[PDB]
């Protein structure tokens, strides 16, 4: 029941109950879930990963975002929780 860290480069143990998802994937940490972006390495100090593959510099992190509206606040406003 152990989740496993999304970069290959990388040995850590990711704990079903502190697991960082990117995009459905799972990571040791949200250092490793942007796939090293600032060439930051996971925050485990006996871990060495930051040149892994081709990562030169940034890498291309681009969101599309959400377009599903923004809550329209109109004049009769719906049911409040
Ligand atoms: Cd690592
Ligand atoms: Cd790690
Ligand atoms: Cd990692
Ligand atoms: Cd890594």
């Amino acid at each position: 029941n152990e989740l496993r860290c999304g970069c290959p480069d990388c040995h850590c143990k990711v704990d079903p109950e502190r697991v960082f998802n990117h995009d459905g994937e799972a990571y040791c940490s949200q250092a490793c879930a942007e796939q090293h972006p600032n060439g930051e390495p996971c925050p485990a100090p006996d871990c060495h990963c930051e040149r892994s593959g081709k990562v030169g510099g940034r890498d291309i992190t681009n969101n599309q975002l959400d377009e599903a509206l923004e809550e329209t606040f109109p004049a009769s406003d719906p049911i409040s929780p």
